[PDB]
Order: structure tokens, then C-alpha cells, then sequence
DNA sequence: TAATCCTAATCC
DNA sequence: GGATTAGGATTA
């Protein structure tokens, strides 16, 4: 019966564009986070887009794998350079880093 | 076809 | 950042 708050739609905008896919924990998270219903989630998550893997292309990685050898840290402007140019949101450019370091921990 | 490999994305 | 799962492509 109550409209959604300025913050709260400012964050579920955010959240979709960022990710659009809903898992069970995620519904719960925001339902808590939010102080809205999971039914309220779950209908505007599915309002706004009627395990998604992007596939990163040969030019998006062949730019990741250079860019890592060139520096393993990630500044934040570097982050948001690199989400510009490859397409990319700045969570899946830090989640690549992420995961290249852990693949050559795992190495050597 | 089924085993096996790579790694993006989740959950913590 | 650690642990692990899961898309999905490749290999055998
Ligand atoms: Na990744």
C-alpha cells in the first residue's frame, strides 16, 4: 500500500542494471536489505526484464589478459576505464582480476 | 554421449 | 580474497 522510497527504487534500478538475474538468496538479501516483501522484488525484477553467464568476447578478454599482465592492481579509475571501453560493469572487471589471481595461485 | 576442462558468477 | 558452483565448450 506504501509507494516505494526514493532510495529504495534508486537501488533496485541499480541493482537490475548491474544484474538482472534474481537468485533465491539475492531476493532474500534485497527483500532484507530493502524492507520490502520478496513478492515485491521478485515482480519488479521480472516487470522490468519482460545462471546468465556472460560470454566475453576474444577482444574483451584479449584487453583483460593484457591489462593484468601490465599491472595485477586495479585502481578504480583503471576500473571504470575498462568497463567503458569493453562493455563490462566494474563488478565483472574486478570479479576477472579476482579470478586470474586466484588461477595463478592455484598454479604457482 | 559422457568424461573432462575452463572459468564467470555466486556466496561467504 | 577463499571456496565453490555452474555455463558451456572441448575432448575422447
Ligand atoms: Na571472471
Amino acid at each position: 500500500r506504501t509507494a516505494f522510497s526514493s532510495e529504495q527504487l534508486a537501488r533496485l534500478k541499480r541493482e537490475f542494471n548491474e544484474n538482472r538475474y534474481l537468485t533465491e538468496r539475492r531476493r532474500q538479501q534485497l527483500s532484507s536489505e530493502l524492507g520490502l516483501n520478496e513478492a515485491q522484488i521478485k515482480i519488479w525484477f521480472k516487470n522490468k526484464a519482460a545462471r546468465p553467464r556472460t560470454a566475453f568476447s576474444s577482444e574483451q578478454l584479449a584487453r583483460l589478459k593484457r591489462e593484468f599482465n601490465e599491472n595485477r592492481y586495479l585502481t578504480e579509475r583503471r576500473r571504470q576505464q575498462l568497463s567503458s571501453e569493453l562493455g563490462l560493469n566494474e563488478a565483472q572487471i574486478k570479479i576477472w582480476f579476482k579470478n586470474k589471481a586466484a588461477k595463478i595461485k592455484k598454479s604457482g
